[PDB]
């Protein structure tokens, strides 16, 4: 319900401030408005990272990454009609280096799930062949991933954690429907943009 009402509340600003309308712009800039934003941008990245494992809350993941799209859509309807050296980026600049961490944060968890070295490697068809579907022996998907993707246990060990699904030792394409590939791409789009 929260999610649904910050959505709303950036869609009726984003109204306010689609078309070029300057005065608005500068209200906007003049305000509280950073602050808020930053804020949102944290618990965006700590909630992204604890909601990543576990399987119960895919929906509330999946309105998680659908505010954090209006929010990028709304922050790109202020800069329209920027100048080079606007007022606005610098405002911009400051706001993105007040939550650095945040940022950084998103940024690895978007590289991990999709973005490349997902969906993209295709763990053991193209380098093991494993006759079949993506099925996957559990224990195989630990001897895949000797790629770019690191070592580390928030690179290697945190999509084995993520990716639990069966209980002996089967995986599937569901996994990569699920998180990653067809999520993370719009939503990362945005951010890219």
């Amino acid at each position: 319900k929260a999610i649904q009402v910050a959505k709303q509340v950036f869609n009726t600003l984003t109204e306010y401030i689609q078309g070029p309308c300057t005065g608005n712009q500068q209200s906007l800039a003049h305000s509280r408005l950073w602050d808020a934003v930053v804020g949102f941008l944290h618990v965006f990245a700590h909630m992204q990272m604890k909601l990543s494992q576990d399987s119960s809350q895919i929906e509330l993941l999946k309105e998680l990454m659908d505010l954090q799209k209006d929010m990028v859509v709304m922050l790109l309807s202020m800069l329209e009609g920027n100048v080079v050296n606007g007022t606005i980026g610098k405002q911009m600049v400051d706001m993105l280096v007040e939550s650095s961490n945040n940022v950084e944060m998103i940024l690895k968890f978007f590289d991990m799930f999709l973005k490349l070295k997902d969906l993209t490697s295709s763990d053991t068809f193209k380098e093991y062949d494993p006759d079949g579907k993506g099925v996957i022996s559990k224990r195989d998907f630990h001897k895949a991933m000797e790629s770019h993707k690191h070592y580390t246990q928030s690179e290697t060990e945190f999509l084995l954690s993520c990716a639990e699904t069966d209980e002996n030792e089967t995986l599937d394409y569901e996994e990569f429907v699920k998180r990653f590939h067809e999520p993370a791409k719009d939503i990362g789009f945005n951010v890219a943009v």
